[PDB]
Order: structure tokens, then C-alpha cells, then sequence
């Protein structure tokens, strides 16, 4: 079964990390050096990884049944289909949000007899000692919904954290997951750009952000349509890596080639310390041209 | 080749609201003709209405704040933020297509997002003055300045505003203005369309919290993507268990994109099966082509 990703214009696809339409590529010398997003992490065999979804309708998606303690309220977390979260399974429920160090505003609805307004909550999610969503709970502020409510939860958007400890967020890090008292079991492993003058590519979405170090924007590693695709496919994995040609899809020319990892990220050769892919156009679809070793020198892409 | 993702239904998302899909259902009521405007593609890959590729458009309106003393409202533009063209679709791609009710949503600042003071609950009634086609809608409690870029997601729908019914309907579309995706209706000798439903915060729907949809979107995207020719009148699907690879029912697969099956014996045809089943492509048959009933008596 021989691989491929998906022909579909980057401009009409997903961030995998939040729900919102690419409309950029970029390179970060600064941030693009180890990558451990636990989000939009599949291999190209299909293999899903840390708390990555099939479908966008589960991202930056928390479901839970409120519970009310001195310290503040907070979710009790299922799976989003209300089925029960296992510990041994992954770092969260699937689908939970992995942008760390920030508070999440967040929306909640009441998933049983929803009356109107007073069924949905904007609650505050921060990151704090009380955040252990590995253990299955996690403490949210300015929630009102009575004891034992169950609640499908949506990010809005993302601050700096309430505790003052930072003034700025940085969209690159992940949760502590297991609070201070452990490390998540299954976290999608570090990514690190292999190869010769190489540098990851990350796909940008604008989102809510206040104060975030690159701005109104969120990082990811693929498309969330490429995660169902190869989950789809199966295709095995027949090389080191995958050679792309970024392509024009009306004129069909070659904008610049690309390597596939088997860990399910892509890395580009910048033209002399250049910004890379920045200044492509975000219309264009990559496509498979063959099995390469690791080795294999891309062509410089971008301006220098 | 044709062929369907392999990936479990309650796995993917509804294709009118962003929500997982948790059932199968048949209708007589309301299955008689569907045109929701959401979700629609054809086989070989050509999306109608205002179906988007990505669930990320889904439910989503983006525009530009306009005061005004009638009431105030967004000047409508495509979510990537370019201009949206009346002659391409009946409104902006992703526009939700759920009719004659009350919907509540949040909006959040594009530009210069500062927090709480750039996060907006409006409320985008289905009167006079929504008129998508032409490209602005009036919400109320919108208190955002003049010529404000803002992108709306759906947070929840309730009964008309107006009062002129009482409950949600979630199987009617707007009255956008065009040119629409087309009517479907059920072909004959007693096959039903298939929905594929998600719950989601609806007020006194007719279904209580459930919406329909004649597609997972994520087969869509699979669509779009492979753009195979449609090489008969009906691909026949068999839905499988992926563990055990047992066929559990007979499915119809036309080339406008939706699905049909026939009940057994006026029974409750595919809502008994298991929602963690894969679809998969068998053959290209004809009209003729007669499905075994499908679910219990």
C-alpha cells in the first residue's frame, strides 16, 4: 500500500493543536531545536500518539463531571464520548489541550437537559498545583455548574498564567501533566530536526492569545486532515524518509522540496540563515515523490 | 479506486456541528428530503453548499462589525479572511446551516486580542436582517467597535427569538437569500437515508440534543482528497466490526454523497448496530441493486 498525503491546499486544513485554518509555515532556530507536542503526533504508518485525535471535533476538548471541594471546584475527566479515562492509555483524555504554562479560558455546556445560558460556564482552567489531568482531575475557576454536572468543555482562548510567574505565553510547551507527583506514562516522545542544515517545519494558525512570545499564533508539527489520513492508510513505511515536493496546485510547479519522517514531522534546508518556508505560498499542496535516506540533501528553500 | 476511510464512526465528527458522532438513525419524518448545506460532497470529491474541507471552518462566521440603529451586525468575509463572493456559495464557507432557530455565539478579536474585553457572547437571530447571501448578519449584544475583525464560533441554539415556534428543528436549513447544494431525497423501494448524529447544545429540539448530518466529515476531507471516479450508480458498502471483520449490515452509497439501507420489517434499521464500525467499499452496483434489510424487527 504505497504512501501519500492527502492533496488537499494547506490553507483549507486544520492545526493540529488547535481548531484553526493554516495560513502559515515557519522555522525557529529559537524554539525548532526539541518539539514535544502531544498533539498532532501520529507516525506515518498510522500510529497514533500522546493524546492525539482522528477528528478535529475532539481537539482542545476536555469532558468531565464537576466536582466541589474547599480548595475550589474542578472535572473529575472522562473521554469525550463519556467513557472512562485510563492512566496506563496516554498523558490525558484524547484530545486535551497541550499548550502548557498558560491559563485556558475555556466554554462549558451541560451535556444533559441543556436549558439555555445558565448551562453554559466560562470557566478558567489554570496551570497550577491542582492541574493533574494524568490523574484524572483538574481544578477550574469561575465554573458555577452544581456537584457531579457533566460538561463538555471547549478552549476559547489563552493568557498568561494567573500566579504572575511568567507575563508572556509560550505556545511551545506542553502541561505538566502528572502535577509534580509524576511523569505522564505515554507521552509522544521529543522530536528533534535530523539532518544536514535541516529545520523542523511548523504549521501556524492564528488563535487567541494574549501576550504569546510569536504573537496571536500556534505552532504544530502536521495538518490535523494528514493525522486521519495515515491513520486511514496504513501505508508502511518503506524508507528513512519521505521526499515531498511542496507544489502550486493550478500551475503544478515545484515551490520547494521537503523530507517525512517516519515520527510523523517534516524538515526543509533554509536558504543562508533565511526564514524557509515563511515566504512560500500557503495554497499549495505537498506530495510524495519517494523513499529517501536521512542523509539525502534537500535543496535550499525560501530567501536568504 | 473508491474507497471510504477505515477509521470508526465514533471516531469522526458530525459534518453540521463539531461533535463526535455517537449513532446511527433512519427517519420517516424527517427523512423524506434533506438539504443541508453543511457536509455535502460528492464522491468524486466536489464540495457543494458551504461544506468546507476542514472541520476548523466548521460552525464558523468571520466579519466585520457594522453599527447601526435598526440593530448592529458583521459584514461577512470567508474565515481565512479574504472576501467572501455570493456567485461561489448561498453564504461564507463553514457557515453553520441549521434554519429557523436562535443561535448563540462566541466571537473573539482577530486583531490585538487582549482577553475577556475581546471575547463577545452575541446572539445571531434568524429574521429580517440575516441575509448571508448578501453578506451581513445582525447580532445582538454586540458591543464591539466599528469595522472590528471578529471570528464566531456556535456555542449553543434555542428556539426563535420571535416566539413564532416554540422548539428547534435542527433538520431545516436558513433562508440564506441561490446556489444551494441540492434536495436528496430517499430513492425508492423502501430505502431510508442514513444520519449520522452527534449531541450537542440544542434547547428544545425536536430531538432533543442531537443534530443529523448525511456525512462524517471526515470522509469528506477523504473525498476531496482522492477525487475517484464514480464508476456506478451506487457504491455498496458493508459496515464492519474491525476487530472481529464481521460484515454487520448493507449499505448504500450514492454519488451525491449520501448514504441509504433498508430497514427490517418498519424496524429501526442501522441504530442498533455498533457505533465503533468502520465502512468499507465492496463494489460499484447499479440502481437494481436490492440491499438485505439491515438492524432488528
Amino acid at each position: 500500500k504505497p504512501f501519500s498525503v492527502p492533496n488537499l491546499p494547506l490553507n483549507t486544513l486544520s492545526n493540529s493543536r488547535v481548531p484553526s485554518l493554516i495560513n502559515a509555515m515557519m522555522i525557529s532556530r529559537d524554539h525548532g531545536q526539541m518539539v514535544q507536542f502531544q498533539n498532532g503526533r501520529v507516525t506515518l504508518d498510522g500510529q497514533l500518539q500522546g493524546t492525539t485525535p482522528t477528528s478535529l471535533s475532539q481537539l482542545c476538548k476536555i469532558r468531565g463531571k464537576v466536582f466541589h471541594a474547599s480548595g475550589g471546584n474542578g472535572l473529575n475527566l472522562t473521554e469525550l464520548d463519556g467513557s472512562a479515562y485510563h492512566a496506563f492509555e496516554s498523558p490525558a483524555p484524547i484530545g486535551f489541550p497541550d499548550i502548557g504554562d498558560c491559563d485556558w479560558h475555556m466554554s462549558a455546556t451541560a451535556t444533559n437537559n441543556f436549558t439555555g445560558s445558565s448551562n453554559e460556564y466560562q470557566i478558567l482552567i489554570k496551570q497550577e498545583s491542582a492541574f493533574a489531568p494524568h490523574l484524572g482531575h483538574v481544578q477550574a475557576d469561575n465554573l458555577s455548574a452544581g456537584a457531579n454536572t457533566d460538561l463538555i468543555v471547549s478552549l476559547s482562548w489563552i493568557s498568561p498564567v494567573s500566579d504572575q510567574h511568567r507575563h508572556d505565553v509560550d505556545p511551545w510547551v506542553i502541561p505538566r501533566y502528572g502535577s509534580s507527583l509524576t511523569e505522564a506514562a505515554q507521552l509522544a516522545p521529543p522530536i528533534y530536526p535530523p539532518g544536514f542544515g535541516e529545520a523542523i517545519v511548523f504549521f501556524m494558525s492564528d488563535f487567541p492569545v494574549v501576550s504569546g512570545v510569536n504573537g496571536m499564533r500556534i505552532p504544530c508539527t502536521l495538518p490535523q486532515e494528514y493525522v486521519a489520513h495515515f491513520v486511514n492508510e496504513q501505508a508502511p513505511t518503506r524508507g528513512e524518509a519521505a521526499l515531498l515536493h511542496y507544489v502550486d496546485p493550478d500551475t503544478h510547479r515545484n515551490l520547494g522540496e521537503f523530507k517525512m519522517y517516519p515520527e510523523g514531522f517534516m524538515t526543509c534546508v533554509p536558504n543562508s540563515s533565511g526564514s524557509g518556508p515563511q515566504t512560500l505560498p500557503i495554497n499549495g499542496v505537498f506530495t510524495f515523490v519517494s523513499w529517501v535516506s536521512r542523509f539525502y540533501q534537500l535543496k535550499p528553500v525560501g530567501t536568504a
